[PDB]
């Protein structure tokens, strides 16, 4: 249990080793979840934000930004894409949510939210993952690839159980979140493997 | 009769099946009309807003979304199409009159008035539809066509079977419309087909 | 005489066949003159906006956009062109002058001047005009061409018999012009022919 | 001496023989000197602003526009280009200083500096020159060329022997030169040749 | 020790003879450091603005431009590049620092921290160096390249054996920097070979 604040990481180079894993007990099937965090990245191709993976199933939940401006959500392999004008490069405060019962995901990038999606309307998220930032997993925490993985910096990261309000989804996005039961910046269970360098955050 | 206030529907995937039903009573033949709705949606390519057909008549009335930038009034399967300057994806207010008297056809986006085009001067738009929001129909109800149907959120949606000034037509931009009479998003009589979730309106 | 304060003429669609006949008395032969209107059109091809023809005369005086940002101004057949920054589709406030002692026609977008440019020094511009609004004339009132047709908006029109200084053409365009000796819109004699509508005047 | 306060000179169509002698005295050859005038025209191709040549020298001193956003000059047959950031069309207000103990030529455009280049260090620019506006020399005080004649409006010119302070040169700017010593504005000894007209300045 | 206050190098024409050679005492290897300075070129090309080499060592510490938008830093002949969205042509204050314990090299353009990137963690930068500017060393203190030179202006150059907080790169930035240990643009010991001019700052 680490205190975060006003830290990030960095991933300071292409690689298909250097990543971090996050670590919740959870055990409980995620039926409705909100996610966010920072991010703040020059790559132009594709790269993997958050990365989500169970035992015997790859992409359970994911987040995956395609290109400029196309943020991509997997959720059981099944996948939804939604866009939004950015500028780039740029700092971006990214935060989605899902909710079981309608299958809807709402993605909310820099306080504005995307077009609602829906997708696997009546599933569970499955329990005990293990989740990873800087690379996107194809194996139950790892068989990483290089040309997915993530450059540049990640912080201010929070995981709730439930479906955050919009008023709630502003008060993190303005630095003032909620306390998160699923994975909270401010007390992190964190592992590094390879070459990540925590630094404070100067970009916002 | 039921109050969508601050409420959309929210059409989640691509899809031929997919869409809502619009009830009125009606009967007597159109001769002046405004309608007005807001959207939200990140598709590129062509889409129907509104679709409303009769027996025996396809594209009675329909306001169709060409491509970014350009939107079309049909009316009595004639045609006719209007540009303008907007940003996307972004959200929109639409808003569309049409007199018989003259044929003039004033398209409103987001409170600016498009260029006026005209036609079908003299005809009366036929009686009891089936309107169809979600899909756009190619006979009395259904023959949906996958590649012009409608990927994200719309409402607000009211129908006069007048025409407004200008200070109405802001006014139902503005969130403060007059109440209408041959559709009222506050008692909307709707059928659900397919996959379609109500959500709360985020986006204004 | 006919007060069209606050109304604009309507060229619906495109065609062959709509347009209006402008009458003045005139009679004697133009010397100086100044000339302006308002338009809103979404046409990207070339269109004629003011065609003024005398007897045995084609393109007497007439003012004739080329593409987007290209103003022609015509006088006895010689033509003269200048280009200025505007957006599009969007509303203009155009307003051109020319002196026969210089030679020099100076057209004025939205208040703004263009650059200055020379025709016709010496040239009288003959009398007894058959002046038309929405088609451009290959002879002495007649013979159009549909793909030079214009199709959207005109209001505000005045001529005058001499040459605005700058503080008169700003005073016109911000809706408050000087009482025209030529051609009057709050004193219009007009005739229209074809499927042309007044309408109020809401882009302004 | 002529005092053209408010006043440009009109080039207004193109040509090979429209052009204005700026006569000025000088007779001791140039060691540093500044230029600054007002210019507009909507030309895309390249054109000279200012040609200066003498006694058996193509292109002594030449203020001459490569395309929007690159102006060069040219000392004793010497080039040197500059770029800046320019809307087009647009009115410009050049500046150009040259010195001859370290080479360097300043531009500043709008009263922006451009970077600094330099050449032709040590040299004499010659004296008893023809000076042209509205065409480039390649004689004596003629063999002009239409492909690069100008084509727009040109006033608020001034010459000293001296290179301007910064200070001095914002005060040209906003309207309110220091008085020059080779050529002044407000006493301005000219010559006009072909199609060249006066008219009041209305776009500064 | 020579005060540069409020004066920049010119590099005024394309060249490989034309640079400044910086000289510093240090003897000491260089564990971590910030480098800063304002630069201004129109060069569409790469280029390089500090170039710093030792004894058997090419591109020991060099700052090198990869085209509009893209600074690259060289450690030990490693690299590492970073994007920032930039006008052009237009003056820019670049600041970089880099740490060896974490191989970190942050990159601040006017003010804006780029993405962090990381290099060489554990290196120490080589010492009794020969540092130029105008050009691109690949020997000992010269065998340059004319297509890498520097044309344009630099100025405000600072050097510190430490890295500067975000606080004191801003400072710098608005041009009250602190005192820095091996180099300081107030106390400057430097050596001008070829066509190099010192002028007065007049673009900040
Ligand atoms: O990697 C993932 O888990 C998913 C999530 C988002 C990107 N992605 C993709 O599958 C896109 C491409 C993945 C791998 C790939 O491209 N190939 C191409 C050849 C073999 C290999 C594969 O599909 O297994
Ligand atoms: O579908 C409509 O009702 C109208 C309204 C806007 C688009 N549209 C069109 O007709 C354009 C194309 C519609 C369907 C179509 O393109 N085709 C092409 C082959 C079969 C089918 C048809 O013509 O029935
Ligand atoms: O119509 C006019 O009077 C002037 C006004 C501006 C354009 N224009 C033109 O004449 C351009 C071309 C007009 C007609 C045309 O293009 N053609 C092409 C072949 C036959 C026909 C013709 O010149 O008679
Ligand atoms: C998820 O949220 C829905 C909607 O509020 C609620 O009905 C359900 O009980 C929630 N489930 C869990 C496990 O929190
Ligand atoms: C429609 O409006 C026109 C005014 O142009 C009016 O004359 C007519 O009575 C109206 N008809 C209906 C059915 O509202
Ligand atoms: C036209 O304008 C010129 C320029 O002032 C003037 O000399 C002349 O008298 C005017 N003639 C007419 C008929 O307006
Ligand atoms: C030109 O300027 C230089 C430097 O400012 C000065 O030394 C010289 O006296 C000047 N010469 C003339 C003729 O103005
Ligand atoms: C380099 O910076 C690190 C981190 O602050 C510091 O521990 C170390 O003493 C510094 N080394 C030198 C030589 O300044
Ligand atoms: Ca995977
Ligand atoms: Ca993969
Ligand atoms: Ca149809
Ligand atoms: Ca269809
Ligand atoms: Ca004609
Ligand atoms: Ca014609
Ligand atoms: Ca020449
Ligand atoms: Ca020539
Ligand atoms: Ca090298
Ligand atoms: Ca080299």
């Amino acid at each position: 249990h680490t205190d975060l604040s006003g830290k990030v990481f960095v991933f300071p180079r292409e690689s298909v080793t250097d990543h971090v894993n996050l670590i919740t007990p959870l055990e409980k099937p995620l039926q409705n979840f909100t996610l966010c965090f920072r991010a703040y990245s020059d790559l132009s191709r594709a790269y993997s934000l958050f990365s989500y993976n169970t035992q015997g199933r790859d992409n359970e939940l994911l987040v995956y930004k395609e290109r400029v401006g196309e943020y991509s959500l997997y959720i059981g392999r099944h996948k939804v894409t939604s866009k939004v004008i950015e500028k780039f490069p740029a700092p971006v405060h990214i935060c989605v949510s899902w909710e079981s019962s309608s299958g809807i995901a709402e993605f909310w990038i820099n306080g504005t939210p995307l077009v609602k999606k829906g997708l696997r309307q009546g599933y569970f998220v499955e329990a005990q993952p293990k989740i990873v930032l800087g690379q996107e997993q194809d194996s139950y925490g790892g068989k990483f690839d290089r040309s997915q993985s993530f450059v540049g910096e990640i912080g201010d990261l929070y995981m709730w159980d439930s479906v955050l309000p919009p008023e709630n989804i502003l008060s993190a996005y303005q630095g003032t979140p909620l306390p998160a039961n699923i994975l909270d910046w401010q007390a992190l269970n964190y592992e590094i493997r390879g070459y990540v360098i925590i630094k404070p955050l100067v970009w916002v």
